[PDB]
């Protein structure tokens, strides 16, 4: 069920494997795409912070965002485009303190978790192109089968 840790890495993952992301501290998460219709980022801010811009590299380019939080919480910002050309739309947020995040792809679609814990849900981005995403991802993460969503929401939700 739980396969894992694994380091930080690149690659594009098999469909139906829940990828379950454990950072520690750092600012970009993962970074994901097929170079045609996605481009998805997940931001991680830690609690109680003041609106304010700050950098990040996305994809290879310097970006300027404006994130806040103001919860005792960590906040994972999901950036989305679904053009090389476009900017960055904040597109969902998940707020958690269990400092866990998601990425799976599946029947034509990428998913993510947003919401708040205890009660984050799942939803997706369309793609015409998902067997083509790949995935920088930027933590420690684990493998989880599809068939075991009841599990990975468990460890979103309530933690590991």
């Amino acid at each position: 069920v739980l396969d894992g840790p694994y380091q930080p890495t690149r690659f594009k993952p098999p469909n139906d494997y829940w990828i379950l992301l454990s950072p520690t501290n750092q600012q970009v998460v993962l970074e994901g795409t097929n170079r045609t219709d996605v481009w998805v980022a997940l931001l991680l801010v830690e609690p109680n912070v003041t609106n304010q811009s700050r950098q990040y590299t996305l994809f290879g380019e310097t970006k300027q965002i404006t994130v806040e939080n103001n919860t005792n919480k960590w906040k994972f910002y999901e950036m989305f485009r679904n053009s090389a050309s476009a900017e960055f739309q904040h597109k969902r947020t998940l707020t958690s303190d269990t400092k866990l995040a998601g990425f799976l792809k599946h029947g034509g679609r990428v998913w993510t978790f947003y919401g708040e814990t205890p009660h984050a849900t799942t939803d997706y981005s369309s793609t015409s192109n998902l067997s083509e995403v790949e995935t920088v991802i930027r933590t420690e993460f684990y493998i989880i089968p599809r068939s075991q969503e009841s599990k990975c929401n468990e460890y979103i939700n309530t933690g590991l």
